[PDB]
């Protein structure tokens, strides 16, 4: 099995032959058609978040392919069904957060691509009780992003409280942005989509945003008091300060900020004014295995269409190099 | 009228004489028996919070008296009835938070004390449709801190979500948390309470609170997790850099964490640790006329009782510094 | 003043002159320009509800007109504007429901065209804290329906708990169905239309609905099992037995049946399944005056449009026999 | 092992020794302790429900007992815990409403007692993921109970939307309306409790009810209305048509009326009205894994307590005929 391995941190992924997976029971064989890549790839690539991969590594949790074999006694999945492994890899099933629906909470959990070899592979292995049954209209190079951009914002969006017709404030128009967009015009809200290019304002509108704001052209949280009168959430995609405390100060009185983006540090908040104006910052990513089959159901419908570009396996490290350069406008996607 | 006025910031209050407020339409005349004192009214005098109350100023914003005057048209409240004059002195009553029973919100809103000559005097004005009625069973000594503390904290853990039978944690036995762990117990919350002393720790036990901690002898959040596996929900009172540090990390994944207190700079909060682990940070202060009368009643039920020494309106200014050396074991109610 | 007026029930409507409103303070005088005709004004002028209105009575509720003249104090309303006197004329402000944003269940409300004189006239009176202020974009014939069936079915959409993506069954294409679709679709949801009638069918079809049905042709209930596997949520418009019935049983488990017709009499439910299935059965008609903001801006985005009919005041007693024979595909709007 | 069997619907079952369970994988062995005995068992045993039990059956769905034997790869469940079999006894775990922690409504569950042989003997198998923990502070005879009265009734408060300080109506205080008020009065509500003895008005006074109605003697719908001015919520235990058409009536506008109890045809209900007042009916009965420990942990802590009468297997024709003539004040538990 050909595979593009993490032998140790910030030292360049080798593509290099390994065995083949196999299964225990509950165990599913999946022969990746196609591999998602996004930061949290990149970052488990260079080791710099506070838990730390176990080495090697097989990255990747957006892997999509066809179920070739199946553990004894896997009954709801079957051999040639199209599955995507996601982070979500395996969960409990029996902790507080397991029973009630929140299955990204459990503290067991195993994580496509970081505590447990992923889809940067020909075949990866996961449990049939947690993978994603993919849409029968989908391509999988183009679902892919759905795995992880898809269910992280669409489930961020439900967690805001945004009600059809009202406005909505995404901050970032990025790899999850341009995703979150089309979620939120699905959702019945109105969008003011903010980046830092005019660029990228010409996408998000193209996209199907209402207001597109260049955010190093006129100061977006003035501008989106002067014209909607504030935004009753608004998704932080983007997580370095002055994108964070501009999408914060956005939010009305009585709103919520759904921050969906990981940053270096610690963030500062004016909490005297968030007492006083009765806001919430709430943090969210990924989302529930239900969560996942509504996300895909959006793109399955041709709501949501992501930006994707194909690369080849072997090509890991250029994407790498090319995401850190920050000139991947959309998703790029292994392709196998 | 005799009255206690601020003419300049930080110098101290002048007890003296002044004009009797007169009424206009909509408005009723109560002669106050008493009226509480909280860190707002230091706040008032010193002025030292982004806008400023203008000056001369009467502060005050738990004044419970007797109606003795009703202007043309008061429908509700009758002569000799004893109402409250709370922090929400007013509300435009058509903006997007009036309408949804979100008073304190509204943008329009004129505050006790601050905005508004308060209850500092023996007689104060306050509008019929904004005031608190005291149910019969209370002392205007005794509710006074209802007014401010009681709604404030009984709103905050009505927004935290916490059911009964679930479990909460108090940071700060001060002036408000001394209310707060009374009202969490009257809705079936069990409760740790979290302070700075010994003392503090033994009130908050014989107020009803299931655990208490001295903070400086205990890591509260080693305590919280390993005796009761983290906290549904905290409620934030003490707002110091290193409890509000504490009661973050007291709440366990999907929980939240409600601030109460209104703190000088912003406060940093492990964004990265909050969107992994689903935690909401929800700011309340305050709470609606409707919350008015729920938290009124637990306190008439003998729910809820406030710690309370009285002093009369010459001794203002001695109560102020003594507030300031922080050894005001509960809270003060003007006497008269 | 011309107006058509009830001098008592079941006998035909009487045009009469009679005399202008007189305005006490917060009311305004409003110009009529069209006002909606729906089947609760037949009601009305037959006397058949359990509470009767008191005649002679000017019904109407879905008057829109532009204010000629404000009384004393008028806060808001400035003459010339575009208004709407609906249903909820007004409300105490002061009570349980009125507190919480819960304006429609207030005990003391007095109901335009009914408890009090409507629409049916050149002129018609009512306080400005209660009237819709219409949008520029619409023309007052064609939102006049918005003020009833618009408002109603948009609350009782959002009383329902379906979210974007979910499929709901709106059962009877009538007056308040066809306005129904619209908004549902609007709010993201998949929509399966149910009435007796082809033409009907391709009328919703026509409006936005994903699936519709000729209930005498096909079972409605086997057919939305069958291929959408029930429905998160019902909308009852028709209330006869039959249409009722299907309604229920076409909610999946967990889900809400919402009622938004007034039947005749009791209405049996098999809460023996009700139990078993976690099945919950609401009840709303009309909405709070912050319902009837955002169901106006679904007709100011385009997003709602009644199909509207329009007579002269003289025809009324025409257009009810014509009402109680079926005739009418949507609504009729009275011309002024 | 010895058990009590129905043989053939209606006609007595008999105590005879049969073969005890063989285990397959996931599951455990329990020897029974005690085992409650409820009105299902009745309809399980008379077969007059919609669905019929398949016979052979050894009915039970309250059965405690001690683990003796676990299949391999049983790890979370040791051999030694007391366990409990409830009527949940096993979901799919992949459907809709087990990923949403919603299993009660799970289309393939099996049921204790119904669909597969419960506790009415020596030895019952059930699923380790589906069993209840009992608690190491009670007894298996009293804790019997909980497993359907008490995690039913507790859901359903969860249901009614009933918050602390508000009131909450229990209509039937007998097998489940006796374990209801207590949970309530456990969740900071204030309980009407009603009846048709003034010697189970004397039992809900006892059991914490603030106020007893006979309601043979008063008219219970204007008892509440004068007394409290109605209810928020209402839980509906006797089904009865009368007491269902007063439990209704008894919840005001915005109420919730929750039914748990299981009547033999449709009930009528005036849906002219639930429109107009905005009244929602709510079915609700047993709980989910989560609610089963929640419902637990209040017993645990001392909060609720059932009224429990021991009876010998010997004896289960005899508590039937108890049970159809009324005599039950509470609830009987089997002993082994
Ligand atoms: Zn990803
Ligand atoms: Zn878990
Ligand atoms: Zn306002
Ligand atoms: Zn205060
Ligand atoms: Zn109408
Ligand atoms: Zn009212
Ligand atoms: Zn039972
Ligand atoms: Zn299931």
């Amino acid at each position: 099995m050909k595979a593009a391995v993490v032998n140790e941190f910030k030292k360049a992924l080798e593509i290099k032959e390994v065995e083949r997976p196999k299964l225990e029971e509950g165990e599913v064989l999946v022969k990746i058609e196609a591999c998602g890549v996004c930061h949290t790839d990149l970052h488990a690539a260079h080791g710099d978040w506070p838990i730390k991969p176990k080495l090697p590594l097989i990255p990747g949790h957006e892997g999509v392919g066809i179920v070739v074999e199946v553990a004894k006694g896997v009954k709801s999945i079957k051999v040639g069904d199209r599955v995507g492994i996601p982070w979500l890899y395996s969960a409990c099933g029996e902790c507080e957060y397991c029973l009630t629906g929140q299955e990204t909470l459990c503290p067991h959990q195993l994580n496509g691509g970081y505590s447990v070899d992923g889809g940067y592979a020909e075949y990866c292995k996961a449990p049939a009780d947690y993978v994603a049954k993919i849409p029968d209209n989908l391509d999988p190079v183009e679902v892919a992003p759905i795995l992880c951009a898809g269910v992280t914002t669409y489930k961020a969006l439900k967690v805001s409280g945004a009600r059809p017709g009202e406005w909505v404030a995404i901050y970032g128009i990025g790899g999850l942005g341009h995703i979150a967009l089309q979620y939120a015009k699905a959702m019945g809200l109105n969008v003011v989509a903010v980046d830092i290019s005019d660029e990228k304002s010409k996408l998000a509108k193209d996209l199907g945003a209402d207001i597109a704001i260049n955010g190093l052209k006129e100061d977006p949280v003035k501008a989106i008091h002067d014209q909607v009168g504030g935004v009753h959430a608004a998704i932080s995609v983007a997580v370095n300060k002055k994108a964070f405390e501009q999408a914060y100060q956005s939010v009305k009185r009585g709103g919520t900020l759904v921050v969906v983006g990981l940053p270096n540090a610690d963030l500062p908040i004016p909490i005297f004014d968030t007492v006083l104006n009765g806001v919430s910052v709430k943090g969210s990513i990924v989302g529930t295995r239900k969560d996942m089959q509504e996300a895909l159901d959006f793109a399955a419908r041709g709501k949501v269409r992501p930006i994707v570009e194909t690369a080849e396996l072997e090509e890991i490290n250029e994407v790498f190099e090319r995401m850190e350069k920050g000139k991947i406008n959309g998703r790029i996607v292994l392709k196998l």
